[PDB]
């Protein structure tokens, strides 16, 4: 049932696609040229297309090509961007060597939507309050985000917000460096890689984007790495016995060491004026040992959430497999295991 594709080009580059797509369109450059916006005309959808180019030019790149596709087929919820549709003009596993993949246009990111700015309590409550809700589908299937940002949290002119971006986070140390957002959200055992992390990881930056939409300024600034972790102890205060232990990067817990013990700040008069039941969620989100965060279900029932709480509309997610991420295969292997998964894509009803 192979629809018909039409050739066009866009961004000095041949988009193949099925008819159904019309009125295609670039959406920007750098990372964004890429995608197009279109017209879904069999589900009446505004839609964003990513065409994965050369996705299987080396044995890390098809490996990041397969993980994607199984992220993107994985997630199913309302504040997770997921697959519409995922194609190929091949008609053979020979022949296959691209891949394009068709999700929700939401039109603008988080930064368009607030930067500089400070927004009303009632529209924080309700940004944080999706993020939350995605995060908890996005972690019950065991899947950490890692770099959640503003940039990465797609809004439309409703402020519907999707997460996006999930588990691909592979920034090289160049783009975490000096003055840069790509590294302001980040928490500070995986800043500074002292231990394991898991997903309490992208709670700490959960607390870091809702503190910028109160405030309508970056929370940590940091001008590099350890500019950065000063503001961060700063506020919530040097490692305690306890949190040292658990670094175990003895190169790391031997520099922390070296600095001037503080105490956490009184968040009540760091976020002057703001809703003190925001400023008890700050303070159960920004906490330094990763371990006594507050968690994604956790914060959904906090009293901050109670406008639009509903235990009953939170839906978790299935296990998500991802065995094969310790899995050394060869391109061609990595390639096969792709084009199974686009070809026995079956769309959202
Ligand atoms: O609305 C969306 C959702 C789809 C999307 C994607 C996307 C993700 C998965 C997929 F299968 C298809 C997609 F089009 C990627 C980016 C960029 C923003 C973050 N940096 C990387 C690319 C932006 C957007 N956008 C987007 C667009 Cl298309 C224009 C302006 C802002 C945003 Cl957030």
């Amino acid at each position: 049932e192979r629809p018909t594709f039409y050739r066009q080009e866009l961004n000095k580059t041949i988009w193949e696609v099925p008819e159904r797509y019309q009125n295609l369109s670039p959406v920007g450059s750098g990372a964004y040229g890429s995608v197009c916006a279109a017209f879904d005309t069999k589900t009446g959808l505004r839609v964003a297309v990513k065409k994965l180019s050369r996705p299987f030019q080396s044995i890390i790149h098809a490996k990041r090509t397969y993980r994607e596709l199984r992220l993107l087929k994985h997630m199913k919820h309302e504040n997770v961007i997921g697959l519409l549709d995922v194609f190929t003009p091949a008609r053979s596993l020979e022949e296959f060597n691209d891949v394009y993949l068709v999700t929700h246009l939401m039109g603008a990111d988080l930064n368009n939507i607030v930067k500089c700015q400070k927004l009303t309590d009632d529209h924080v409550q309700f940004l944080i309050y999706q993020i939350l809700r995605g995060l908890k589908y996005i972690h019950s299937a065991d899947i950490i985000h890692r770099d959640l940002k503003p940039s990465n949290l797609a809004v439309n002119e409703d402020s519907e917000l999707k997460i996006l971006d999930f588990g691909l986070a592979r920034h090289t140390d160049d783009e975490m460096t000096g003055y840069v957002a790509t590294r302001w959200y980040r928490a500070p055992e995986i800043m500074l890689n002292w231990m394991h992390y898991n997903q309490t990881v992208d709670i700490w930056s959960v607390g870091c984007i809702m503190a910028e939409l109160l405030t309508g300024r970056t929370l940590f600034p940091g001008t590099d790495h350890i500019d950065q972790l000063k503001l961060i102890l700063r506020l919530v205060g040097t490692p305690g016995a306890e949190l040292l232990k658990k670094i175990s990067s003895e190169s790391a817990r031997n520099y922390i060491q070296s600095l001037t013990q503080m105490p956490k700040m009184n968040f009540a008069n760091v976020f002057i004026g703001a809703n003190p039941l925001a400023v008890d969620l700050l303070e159960k989100m920004l906490v330094l040992d990763s371990d006594k965060r507050i968690t994604a279900a956790q914060a959904l029932a906090h009293a901050y959430f109670a406008q639009y709480h509903d235990p009953d509309d939170e839906p978790v997610a299935d296990p998500y497999d991802q065995s094969f991420e310790s899995r050394d295969l060869l391109i061609d292997e990595w390639k096969s295991l792709t084009y199974d998964e686009v070809i026995s894509f079956v769309p959202p009803p």
